[PDB]
């Protein structure tokens, strides 16, 4: 007698929305009968966090059991045609029994932070699959798709299964209107096609949320409908996308890959993300899905939204203890603040971070002067240390203050020390499409680190920054700047005003 969970149709929906979490990756297990059951779905279902494509998910636990067993393993990534997405499979090909036979996966790395501006964009590539396992349903001893007799019986068939075939995908993206449209084919020996899915999505971010609809509905095999496609555009400009659906009854996952052809494209920033290293002065790139409120560390999430003006937040992470102060909760489409390991007694590798999702270029106002009020932090470091911490005193606080001229693109900028009523910083940019471009100065003499107290001077250090939410009604920016006559990282965030 086997006794299992008896799964609300309520808990099964919102198990399969939980898969439509963006990730870097996402792998599944070929479902293996055991001797008791007839019939096993398609359940465990993980994330790829590791931001390698040279590692195969789960590779390295499927090797274990086909060593024992003296299996033969055997790995489709499309490593040979993509450059930022790999998508296919590890299987045991010689696999009989009821040991492991293998996993399907997609993976990706440099979620994409620039998307081509406009017009409908070309990307083929292939795609995957593994079924579940039922003896009582459909499934004929003789499928002339798949090779051998009792494919999907007692185990999963998968593409690796297949007689003669290849698994072909096309894809077309309107960025114009953020939408994707998309055919999954199977072609012969005989170079005849065969539409198995037609695909449907909507972009957000650099992510797609979407259906695959089955060609053929009495197909045994590849015939049920998803309400649950999700996926993602990987390369710094969207070169490749990569991703997955389940299908309804979870009868079948699949993976499928996606590159553009060679014609250069005008891009667009979309998402800001990236740390400066309070050490090193650097500035690094985040991984990020297109939400702000997020911050992906090791492929893995923390959320910055909270009650207060700006939140502390503390979670580990593969060993790891991160903290994070993210600011501010009047700030909808951006996040900035500071980001560490705990040691439990000091800070480990301490940064400053920006996220933000950028503005539509054609959103932008093309005139008007408006206030821009928020807050900052900072490090300045010259023999002793200087720092700013974001606060909620508009009045005597770290204040970040700006005018923005739309009409002669031009955004103006200062950066006060608390108390201060003179500013520390003067940043003058220029706007560009979504952002803006510019210097930040001290004045000629600079200011006191503390109350012979040596004190910072700056001249012309680097701006970028951009304009974030639906109308440009927030804004942000970074500087950095390491040399030995002092140093300096800084990040910053404000909100559009009114006049009451």
């Amino acid at each position: 007698v086997n006794y299992t969970d008896e799964e609300t149709q309520k808990r099964k929906k919102e198990e399969l929305d939980k898969l439509m979490e963006p990730a870097l990756g996402y792998v599944t297990k070929i479902p293996v009968n055991i001797p008791s059951v007839r019939k096993t779905e398609i359940s465990e279902i993980d994330t790829v966090t590791d931001e390698s494509l040279s590692l195969v998910p789960n590779e390295d636990k499927l090797r274990t059991i086909a060593n024992e067993n003296y299996g033969s393993v055997v790995t489709k990534s499309g490593s040979n045609t993509m450059n930022f997405v790999r998508s296919g499979y590890t299987i045991d090909v010689v696999h009989y029994g009821l040991r492991d036979k293998g996993y399907v996966y997609y993976k990706g790395v440099h979620p994409s932070k620039e998307l081509p501006k406009g017009n409908i964009i070309v990307y083929q590539g292939e795609w995957d699959f593994t079924s579940n396992a039922d003896l009582d349903a459909k499934r004929p001893n003789y499928n002339p798709e798949f090779n051998g007799a009792g494919a999907g019986q007692r185990v999963g068939v998968t593409s690796a299964d297949a007689k003669e075939r290849t698994y072909i995908s096309k894809f077309n993206i309107d960025f114009s209107n953020k939408k994707l449209n998309g055919q999954l084919l199977t072609k012969t020996k005989e170079n005849q096609e065969k539409l198995r899915y037609t695909v449907e999505a909507n972009i957000s971010g650099n992510r797609f949320r979407g259906k695959a609809t089955a060609t053929d509905k009495t197909d045994p095999i590849l015939g049920k409908d998803s309400e649950h496609l999700e996926g993602g555009l990987y390369g710094p400009k969207s070169e490749e996308l990569a991703g997955k659906f389940v299908a309804h009854d979870k009868s079948l996952f699949a993976v499928f890959s996606g590159k553009r052809g060679n014609d250069v494209l005008e891009t667009v920033k979309i998402i800001d993300a990236s740390k400066i290293d309070l050490t090193t002065f650097e500035s690094s790139e985040l991984n990020n899905f297109g939400n702000a409120n997020v911050l992906i560390i090791d492929g893995q999430k923390i959320d910055l939204a909270g009650a207060d003006f700006k939140n502390r937040k503390t979670v580990d992470i593969n060993g790891k203890t991160m903290v994070a102060i993210a600011c501010c909760s009047n700030l909808e489409y951006m996040k900035f603040g500071q980001l560490w390991q705990k040691e439990g007694e000091q800070t480990k590798d301490n940064s400053l971070f920006l996220q933000g999702e950028r503005t539509a270029t054609d959103k932008i106002p093309v005139g008007g002067n408006y206030k821009y009020v928020g807050t900052w932090d900072a490090l300045v470091s010259k023999g002793t240390n200087w720092v700013a911490e974001a606060d909620n005193n508009r009045e005597s606080g770290y204040r970040s203050e700006f005018d923005v001229n739309f009409g002669d693109k031009k955004v103006s900028g200062k950066l006060f020390d608390k108390g201060g009523i003179v500013p520390v910083f003067m940043i003058n940019a220029d706007i560009k499409g979504n952002g803006f471009t510019g210097t930040a100065n001290t004045t000629d003499t600079g200011f006191a680190l503390d109350s012979q107290h040596g004190n910072a001077v700056f001249s012309d250090i680097k701006v970028n920054g951009g304009f974030y939410g639906p109308t440009a009604g927030e804004l942000g920016g970074q500087f950095h700047h390491k040399s030995d006559n002092g140093s300096v990282g800084a990040v910053f965030g404000a909100k559009r005003q009114i006049e009451k």
